């Protein structure tokens, strides 16, 4: 999408994966939606450094809005649980510093049976940018058509255009066409800003392994597509929940660097632990991501239990992840030449290496002809940054 | 298995799980099975506090010996590996104040191939005894027939005791024969004070889920045999290695509790992290597994992706594990009438409730009319202890 936004991945906070649709304020009032929610979490945003990591979006999924629309036919947010309205709460999140994103579904409801944005696209976006959204998360339930469906994300598009006000883009397009039939990237890409590949994460590493694999199985159909102003979207970082175990967080953190993705934390900002936001927080693999030549990773080599990926970066520099997928026994040894390594150019004549995960440290200089040597751990991931250089 | 041992479960460290068979001592000295090894965690066992926990038993598993029997048809361990080999072994071990545990295969070669000991069961178990051995764990690779497998089981039981020394016999018995014929469970429990009845544990929390649910369906045929001298076998704890997070391996901590199982650890206990050693040294829960009563729990409900076990201990209290198999979203609301916990006598007329996992901290008394809510993390349990207020 050539609005001139996302020029690298957007990176920000969504409520979905670990709050969900809980409308139950009277019984569960720390975990239901509501705008005091948002407001705590802007604050936590800002105070414990996630706006300065780059953490910018504060972004609403579903559930946020009234049963039904008002009488001039546009949405509202639900009286009880936003009872401020969403113009207030954008501009509380602006006088922070951050950014405001919402939900809305192209059919006739969001999949949680909300009020869906069939039939109102230009005013639901211009509703949206009166109230100073930020970014849209487009989803696709209800839709009865792949021709509504196009016709619905290419629509909405243009509204939010013809709106005026610079509004990041996120589609559910391609996720909704597998059904029926295969996606056109170059026109996705044209539309949308991001773009949804593959089912919803959950808090499991077997998600994570289901999102990997089935992104290296295709790369060779989505990896070219992604750029500057277009992403493809493995969906929401789930660090700092309950599900994924030290290394499991080590390799989403390292994998979604690699792979150019979106950087959408779904956690609790109030109940993190410190290892958890160091991770979330590291600037040197946030660099990687947020690498302005905007070349999307792709999975190198895979046998053995292991996996080999890289992403070219700018200036000669390449990232490399090295994947363990033996979940029984210890650490295991991995050599690789690294004339092997970014398509032989990443170490010629020679390359500085820094591992960066698990831990930050200087390995030294690599010529074109040497071998390196790591010990990847059970799930887990050892994220090296390739450094080209005509010194030693 | 009437010999005296194993009146509680028994507690130590084994090195499979973590270790495997790694010969590779020229490239992998501080991880292939050795008798440094073994001797470096004998070590930890004592300085770290483990053996003051209750861990006291040392255990080799396969991959110690050497590819042929001597001269004499014993076993012999492998002479570069082991080059003082096992008596000795066993003495620095029992000087520390420790068991040694060992392992041998019924059929005609170990699991990873090496000696199998059919046809030498009476020299084998003298030969253990002679060594100082204190356990033993007979694995059920290469047996060709049932007959077989239920003869050379009972005759190393028969073997072991001829010797006149305590030996703790770990039998992984009724596993092999589960695919061709059910186990008779009070025949098994007269020959082993352990027996392995589900398949092999790894660093995943998909394999504490296989355990749990097959441990669970077949709770009728398994919970009512076990008691002092003859437990159910659920595998390892891998609490501590890479594939767990905390939630999980607090599941895996209380559940091992609840079910009365050994508690053999699988880990390096040169590279563990606080937080793992204090779970699986904490001192209640460990009092819980180790309960002198030595009744097994079961599960006593199970919905909207909820789990409820409970055990009964000494002195009419009661162990009660609430785990959340929903791994998505947040921490997770669940209520139950305290007169539905322990046969409806562990709160009648009241009872004092005392969380203990995922942390410590006294909810207070309950009387028989009372609710207990709690709310539990995804993939998480929360572990109570119910003291009846009459034995107060
Ligand atoms: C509505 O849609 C239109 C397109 O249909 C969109 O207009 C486009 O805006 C982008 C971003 O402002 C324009 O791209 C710029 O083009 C000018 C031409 O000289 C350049 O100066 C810009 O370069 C800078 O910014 C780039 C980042 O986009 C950097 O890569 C670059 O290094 C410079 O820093 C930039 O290329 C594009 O020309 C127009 N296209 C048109 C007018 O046809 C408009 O923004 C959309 N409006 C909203 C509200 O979404
Ligand atoms: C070989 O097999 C035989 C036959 O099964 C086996 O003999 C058994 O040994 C155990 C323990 O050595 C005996 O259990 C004892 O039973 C008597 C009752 O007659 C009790 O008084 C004993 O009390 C112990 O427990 C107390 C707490 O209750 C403790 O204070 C203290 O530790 C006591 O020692 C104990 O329960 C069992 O009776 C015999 N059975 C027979 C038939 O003799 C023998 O141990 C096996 N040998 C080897 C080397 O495995
Ligand atoms: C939302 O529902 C309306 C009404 O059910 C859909 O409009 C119908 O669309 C079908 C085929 O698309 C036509 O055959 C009907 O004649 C339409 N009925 C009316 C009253 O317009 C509409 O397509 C739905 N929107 C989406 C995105 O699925
Ligand atoms: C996929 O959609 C794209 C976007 O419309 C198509 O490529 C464009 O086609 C239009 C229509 O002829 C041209 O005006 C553009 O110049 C094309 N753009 C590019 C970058 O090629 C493309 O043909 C479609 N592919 C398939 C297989 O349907
Ligand atoms: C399961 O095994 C046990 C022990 O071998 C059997 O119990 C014995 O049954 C015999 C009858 O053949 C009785 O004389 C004994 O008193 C029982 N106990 C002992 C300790 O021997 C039991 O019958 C077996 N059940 C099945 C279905 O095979
Ligand atoms: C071991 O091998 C011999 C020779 O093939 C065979 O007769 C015997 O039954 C085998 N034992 C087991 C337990 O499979
Ligand atoms: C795009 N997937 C398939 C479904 C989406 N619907 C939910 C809101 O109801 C979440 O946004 C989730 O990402
Ligand atoms: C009982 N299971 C099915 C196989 C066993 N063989 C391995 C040693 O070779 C481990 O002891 C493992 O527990």
């Amino acid at each position: 999408l050539d609005n001139g936004l996302a020029r690298t991945p957007t990176m920000g906070w969504l409520h979905w994966e670990r709050f969900m649709c809980n409308l139950d304020c009277q019984e569960e009032p720390d975990s239901c939606i509501s705008e005091k929610l948002f407001m705590e979490m802007a604050e936590l945003m800002v105070s414990e450094g996630w706006k300065d990591a780059g953490y910018e979006y504060l972004c609403i999924d579903d559930c946020w809005m009234a049963p039904q629309r008002d009488s001039e036919g546009r949405l509202q947010a639900d009286p009880q649980r936003f009872p401020h309205g969403i113009r207030q709460l954008a501009n509380y999140v602006h006088s922070k510093g951050l950014k405001l994103g919402i939900y809305a579904d192209v059919g006739n409801k969001t999949c949680a049976g909300f009020p869906g944005s069939f039939g109102y696209y230009d005013i639901d976006a211009q509703t949206f940018a009166d109230w100073g959204v930020d970014l849209l998360k487009f989803d696709g339930c209800y839709c009865d058509s792949l021709e509504n469906l196009a016709d619905g994300y290419k629509h909405m598009s243009l509204a939010l255009n013809r709106t005026g006000r610079s509004i990041v883009y996120s589609c559910e397009w391609p996720l909704y066409m597998w059904p029926f039939q295969k996606p056109n990237y170059t026109e996705i890409r044209q539309y949308c800003n991001h773009w949804r590949n593959f089912a919803d994460i959950d808090d499991s590493w077997k998600s994570i392994k289901s999102i990997l694999d089935w992104t290296s199985f295709n790369q060779e159909r989505i990896v070219d597509v992604a750029g500057p102003g277009g992403w493809n979207d493995p969906d929401m970082l789930v660090i700092g929940n309950f599900g994924l175990s030290w290394n499991q967080q080590v390799t989403q953190m390292a994998l979604w660097a690699i792979m150019a993705a979106p950087l959408f934390m779904s956690n609790d900002l109030r109940h993190i632990s410190p290892q958890a936001k160091a991770l979330l927080q590291d600037k040197d693999v946030i660099a990687i991501n947020q690498d302005p030549l905007g070349k999307q990773g792709y999975q190198l080599r895979q046998g053995d239990n292991f996996e080999v990926w890289e992403r070219p970066l700018s200036g000669l520099a390449w990232a490399v992840a090295m994947i363990n997928r033996q979940e029984i026994g210890g650490p295991r040894s991995y050599t690789i030449a690294v004339a092997s390594l970014g398509k032989g150019v990443a170490c010629n004549p020679a390359c500085f290496i820094t591992q960066l995960l698990p831990v930050k440290r200087k390995l030294g200089f690599y010529e074109w002809t040497s071998r390196l040597r790591s010990h990847i751990n059970p799930t887990g991931t050892v994220l090296l940054q390739l450094e080209n250089t005509m010194q030693m």
